[PDB]
């Protein structure tokens, strides 16, 4: 599953690969830090609403592990021999990411509308269908992504494919807030409204990175890619989980939930 990720074409110098090692070290440290944030804060959030933190310390958990398993896969993977890092043994792939993608994009989604006031039916209904077009998106965007050595064309074509599951998921998520964000409380139908934008752009960083190997592939478009998977990270699910968590709060505290209003 390494030998099909451009990762396994190049040696990298130093500098190349403790930056790389870098990047997923921090991306431990912060998400690990947001998590006893978020643990902490539950506490202020009314029953109500406190699934919604919750999952995000279930995201940061499941991020933190993924990121700390590749940080570990990395190091192992290579060896500095005259001068440069090269690979060693065939046990890094971003196959790995892929399946934080699966877990954690149905816990950003639910938190999402739990904060918008959906419940029962709907949101049972809601959740499915997400959850649905969001697995076909990461599926077979992990299918093309195994030939993105091999096929470049295949790449695309199942790239196209991921899209389309990609542009109906927007639509269903733009669809239910800008029809529900009126049942918000304490002013927070104009922050969820940023939100969606805030994931329109967060999420939008993946595909570029997907496509990485198509226009920039040498060792530093490997780096170029584990940056641009650092910044749709912490802005996907850590500055998101953030403003979910103040959406959460703000709405406790107008529905008359005291550690709330004591909090803010
Ligand atoms: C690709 C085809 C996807 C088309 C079929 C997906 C339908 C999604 C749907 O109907 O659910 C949206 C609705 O707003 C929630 O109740
Ligand atoms: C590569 C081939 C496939 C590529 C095709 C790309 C087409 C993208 C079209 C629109 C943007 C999609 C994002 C949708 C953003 C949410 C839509 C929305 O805002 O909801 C409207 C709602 O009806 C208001 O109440
Ligand atoms: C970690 C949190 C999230 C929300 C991860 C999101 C991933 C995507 C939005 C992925 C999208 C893809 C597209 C649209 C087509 C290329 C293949 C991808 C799966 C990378
Ligand atoms: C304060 C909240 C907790 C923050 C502390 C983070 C804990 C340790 C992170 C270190 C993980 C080790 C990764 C190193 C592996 C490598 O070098 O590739
Ligand atoms: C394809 C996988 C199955 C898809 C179904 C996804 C699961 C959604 C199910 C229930 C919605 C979760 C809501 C949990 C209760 C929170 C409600 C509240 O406290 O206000
Ligand atoms: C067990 C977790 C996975 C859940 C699968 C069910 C979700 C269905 C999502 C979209 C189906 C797309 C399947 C297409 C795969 C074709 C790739 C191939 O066969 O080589
Ligand atoms: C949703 C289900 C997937 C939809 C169609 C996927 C078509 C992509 C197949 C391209 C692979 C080329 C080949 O192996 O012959
Ligand atoms: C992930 C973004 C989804 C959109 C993908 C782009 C759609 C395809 C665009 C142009 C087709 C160009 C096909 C070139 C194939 C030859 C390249 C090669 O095989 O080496």
């Amino acid at each position: 599953n390494s030998m099909k990720n451009i990762e396994s074409l190049f040696d990298y110098s130093a500098g190349q690969f403790e930056f790389i090692d870098h990047l997923l070290t921090m991306g431990v440290g912060v998400h690990f830090a947001a998590l006893i944030f978020f643990l902490v804060v539950s506490q202020f959030v009314a029953p109500k609403y406190r699934i919604a933190t919750a999952l995000s310390c279930i995201v940061m958990v499941s991020a933190g592990l993924i990121l700390n398993s590749q940080a570990v896969m990395w190091t192992d993977a290579y060896a500095y021999v005259d001068g440069s890092y090269q690979l060693q043994d065939l046990t890094f792939s971003n196959g790995y990411r892929y399946v934080n993608w699966m877990a954690t994009i149905p816990c950003l989604l639910l938190q999402l509308l739990i904060v918008l006031n959906l419940k029962g039916k709907e949101l049972f209904s809601t959740a499915t269908w997400l959850i649905l077009a969001a697995w076909g998106m990461i599926i077979t965007g992990y299918v093309g992504q195994l030939y993105e050595v091999d096929d470049i064309a295949q790449l695309m074509i199942w790239g196209a494919v991921s899209t389309a599951f990609f542009v109906v998921m927007n639509w269903i998520v733009g669809t239910k807030i800008f029809k529900n964000r009126a049942t918000m409380l304490g002013g927070t139908d104009s922050t969820i409204t940023k939100v969606f934008w805030l994931m329109m752009f967060a999420w939008t960083l993946y595909p570029i990175a997907y496509l990485v190997p198509a226009f920039m592939n040498n060792a530093d478009g490997v780096v170029l890619r584990q940056l641009l998977f650092t910044i749709a990270d912490i802005s996907s699910k850590v500055i998101y989980g953030l403003m979910i968590t103040y959406i959460a709060i703000q709405q406790s505290a107008a529905a008359g939930y005291v550690p709330a209003q004591q909090a803010l």
